């Protein structure tokens, strides 16, 4: 009854507290299914259109390719919740629903934080087609801001490079990049210079297209340990990642679900999201990095 | 009869006054208690794995924690008043009249701005735990616009990294600093071009965001809680007063509750000779969890 | 025949699917050829004129008049299409019909305005046709946004020049760039603010015109027609691996196509195969060798 509706409100904040705020949402095809439990997407061997001639119809590069396409499937539930102390939530209003939501989205942009780093990352250090770009010398001799970015801007030149050369198209591909340090690709740009108009953005956080991609910055400074030991990819030694649009893959299950009980050893109120059911698979091609050795 | 309708326009006036030279309202977190004498604030959760694959549950380790809402309430009765000597009555309105709203008003806010000023104070100077940024040169070293006007920005980076590696709703936050500063770092901004009036902003009496944050500017920066070591020049705790402007922070890391609007009436004494007046408020000045706190020095 | 509607469905929204994307589009010459493969277009060499009683004679000037006259021929077709294998349908709606909408639009859409770059950039070595401007510095010692950023007015001071003196409706126009400069440009013109709610046109998908002209940075003028990019120089200085410079007009170029966008499709299934199908006509470059020039690097 009064808890039934209470609750639709409450469920309703949750969605928007995720959608609001995440790295993603964009970034990646995503689908809907009804008791599928899988999913379906092609990837690119592209296509052209190129001086057609009816003496001959081609249909003959896409034989020479052999590119055949990688369906998915759900693994796994990830989502988590919370134990509360009830009485607060029917009437009053925007003191403490306002408060809850917020945390529950903040935690679900997390969740979408560490679903699409792995898949990147995990995907080939393991033998575009693969990976590494490093340079720029160990870190060691250089630990300046001004030192910073300039041997930094040159590694993603070469990547782009490196992708005319694997191929693949170039428009909306990413690099996601480390919470800091890029400080360095600002003072790199432009020294002095308050100007942090122009360099751009609204409606997100991002900068603009710096030798192609973009710029977006994150938490998670795939193995938390290995340097090389075989595959490169890795902790702390790793930046970079620069991934590509529909390179990786996903699905969802429903819109959302959620339900609440009671747990006597802890008490009062337990509520609990069941949703969130996506996760991440990656086609490989862009998927490269920079370290340091 | 006419004396309390002149009141109750008055309550009006002055409730609208209020929020006026008030430095925060919303850009902050508070509650609207009912008959409460206290509250509590959950901090939660925020880091969820959430990788389901079954075994146990959530488990103890996850049972070992704080998590614990620091509760909170009054500190007792927060409000102020002014002793008139009344003429005016119910003419020589408008003017004349909104001077006593006026006087009261902006202090009802001037503790308050300490107050959520002597939070963040608090905050960080006990020995995560957000944190601070230096100089790039002595006070002394410091003179002009085109310096001091900079070497903020230089700081604001930095300032970010701890808004950023570690963690928090990127969303929405604001950056405090003083006229002093204000001045500097706008000037650091526009020399070129006129006036700020360009700046397209003051509608909503704020300031559209800068790099990272946003910015509202201090007027004053002294109240109580200050009631950390404002006057010692250091005594260890780098993060007083009157070293530097550097403090700044982000939403949900404060705030607290309040009583049931807000009212007063007034009435003599003639111990000596006059009528005065008596607001009252309850607020109340919550701490929480330490996170998007600190400063620049000079050192 | 519900499949059938449902494929027209997705075929209407396509036309979207071209539309959003192309740089150029509409600002260019198109004409609707029907039942003929081709058609010309008139330069209109323009003399002046003048005024005589005591001649009562046209011809001298008639001989001056230096009138050419230059047709497109219209290729023969260019278009591109996808394979896939049908699952949905009418189910699994919205998403992922619209993905392959979007796969085969801005394809179709880029490959078409490449083509129109690529006709307009080479467009002209004959050993306003002339004036393409040249470097200001070195670009070895350009660092910043607003280092190689600010020299580009300072050139288009001289593409006003270039733009007027040799006649031309200055009234609308396009300085067609690629996303790499966008930025350089933005910097030192607007610095001050965000006015971008109040410079005009950027909800267009635009910017309102620096001097003369328009701005335009759109999908990375490369691949590759092709244009000598190679080439250091051997002459025809015109040549990639230098810029963005081309500096063209409305009414530049531009050429005819027939009837909007077909397609159709069925089964193969050498391997499983239902593929489905567009067509299209367009055309190319030609008409009015003075439009533009460019810029370069030396």
């Amino acid at each position: 009854d009064k808890l039934a509706l209470f609750l639709k409100v409450f469920g309703g904040e949750v969605l928007t507290a995720f959608a609001r705020t995440s790295v993603t949402t964009s970034r990646h095809m995503v689908r809907s299914i009804s008791s599928g439990k899988s999913a379906q997407f092609p990837v690119l061997g592209r296509t052209q259109a190129a001086y057609l001639a009816p003496g001959e119809n081609l249909d003959d590069k896409r034989k020479d390719i052999k590119h055949t396409e990688k369906v998915i499937t759900i693994d796994g539930l990830l989502t988590a919740d919370v134990l509360i102390y009830d009485i607060e939530d029917a009437m009053n209003h925007y003191d403490v629903r306002s408060e809850y939501t917020s945390q529950l989205g903040e935690s679900l942009a997390m969740a979408a934080d560490g679903a699409v780093l792995a898949e990147i990352a995990g995907l080939c250090n393991v033998e575009g087609t693969a990976t590494v770009i490093e340079t720029t010398q160990n870190k060691a001799a250089l630990t300046d801001q001004v030192a910073l970015g300039k041997e930094i801007i040159a590694a993603l030149t070469k990547a782009r490079a490196a992708l005319t050369k694997n191929y693949v198209p170039a428009a909306d591909r990413v690099f996601y990049c480390d919470p800091d340090s890029y400080s360095a690709i600002l003072a790199a740009l432009m020294p002095n210079a308050a100007n942090y108009a122009a360099l751009i953005d609204p409606e997100k956080g991002s900068i603009r297209n710096v030798m192609g991609f973009e710029v977006v910055e994150v938490p998670h400074l795939f193995p938390a340990n290995k340097g090389e030991g075989n595959v490169k990819v890795a902790k702390d030694n790793v930046i970079g990642l620069f991934m590509h649009r529909s390179a990786v893959g996903t699905v969802k299950l429903r819109d959302l679900a959620l339900e609440r009980a009671r747990r006597a050893n802890f008490q009062a109120d337990q509520i609990i999201a069941k949703y969130a059911m996506g996760h991440g698979g990656l086609r490989p091609e862009a998927a490269g990095a920079v370290v340091f050795k």
